């Protein structure tokens, strides 16, 4: 399993809203490093943007159609089917449009559901548990800090 959909979504799949996430969820953000961390990224221009610099310890690629990007420290891809061309273990990062291209093509996808509705304006596209089976389902612990029940799924595409 070398290709991965990586994504936090809420009841509603909202992903995103006015180029920010929409949740504070330091949890995620620690899962998200783990999962990650000496594998490669590959995310959309507009996610780039958000992050600002590439996340440390792994390998950034930015899918856009822009020619003058080159941004230190990020690989620069301008198709989707440069993403085939990536060695190692890849994670689809988002955003919606990098989601909706390639989740018919993924291996399996580590969703963390945030158990909540909030107001979005970016998406992940539907999918039905017919087509993926739950390799594993663990709650996330609350605290202080991380105050929206969420849930970390691992999804296996069905054969
Ligand atoms: N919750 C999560 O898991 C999660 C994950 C990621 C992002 N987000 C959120 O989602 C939103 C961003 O998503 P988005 O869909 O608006 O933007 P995006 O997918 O991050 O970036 C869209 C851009 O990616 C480039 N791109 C995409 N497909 C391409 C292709 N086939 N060929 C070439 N370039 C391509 C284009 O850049 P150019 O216009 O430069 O060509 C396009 O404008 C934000 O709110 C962000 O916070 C949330
Ligand atoms: C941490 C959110 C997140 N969580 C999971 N499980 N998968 C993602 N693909 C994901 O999105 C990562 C790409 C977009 O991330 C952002 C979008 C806007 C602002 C900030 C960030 C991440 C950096 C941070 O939250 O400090």
């Amino acid at each position: 399993m070398t290709l991965s959909i990586l994504v936090a979504h809420d009841l509603q799949r909202v992903i995103g809203f006015e180029n920010q996430l929409p949740w504070h969820l330091p949890n995620d953000l620690k899962h998200v490093k783990k999962l990650s961390t000496g594998h490669t990224l590959v995310m959309g221009r507009k996610t780039f943007e958000s992050i600002g610099k590439p996340l440390p310890n792994r390998r950034n690629v930015v899918l856009t159609s822009d020619t003058s990007f080159n941004v230190e420290g990020v690989d620069v891809i301008h198709s989707i089917e440069d993403i085939y061309q990536l060695p190692g273990h890849v994670f689809i990062f988002g955003g919606q449009t990098l989601f909706e291209e390639m989740i018919d093509k993924v291996d399996d996808m580590y969703i963390t559901v945030i158990e909540g509705k909030f107001r979005g304006d970016t998406f992940f596209p539907p999918y039905t548990f017919e087509d993926w089976e739950v390799a594993s389902s663990v709650e996330g612990k609350l605290d202080e800090k991380n105050t929206i029940p969420h849930t970390f799924l691992h999804l296996i595409r069905k054969k």
